[PDB]
DNA sequence: AGACTTGTACTGGAACTCACGTGAACGAATGTTT
């Protein structure tokens, strides 16, 4: 972002489904529960920037969480 | 590829039980003292 700024646009990088206990899975569902929203390839939401690969739902990047990868 | 879940088998420790040992205590007989 400009300098002072929080960052406003975001470019998808991977999918990740492994590596993480079906409680952990339960767990992270109920956090992110609410803030799901379903994605509509018409009107694609401005945060986020994707390119062939499109989710099913989004979620805004304010209400989500940072995952590390290996 | 990778990661988790499920099924099978194995091994060590907990718990329970019996055998054996040790410690302390005691009534009766005997020996010693007065």
């Amino acid at each position: 972002p400009p300098p002072g700024e929080k960052p406003s646009v975001f470019h998808t990088l991977s999918r990740v489904g492994s590596g993480c206990t079906m409680k952990e899975l339960y767990d992270l569902g109920l956090k992110l529960a609410k803030y799901w929203k379903p994605f509509h390839r018409k009107a694609p939401p401005s945060s986020i920037l994707c390119g062939t690969e499109k989710p099913e739902v989004y979620i805004e990047p304010c209400n989500s969480v940072i995952v590390q990868i290996k």
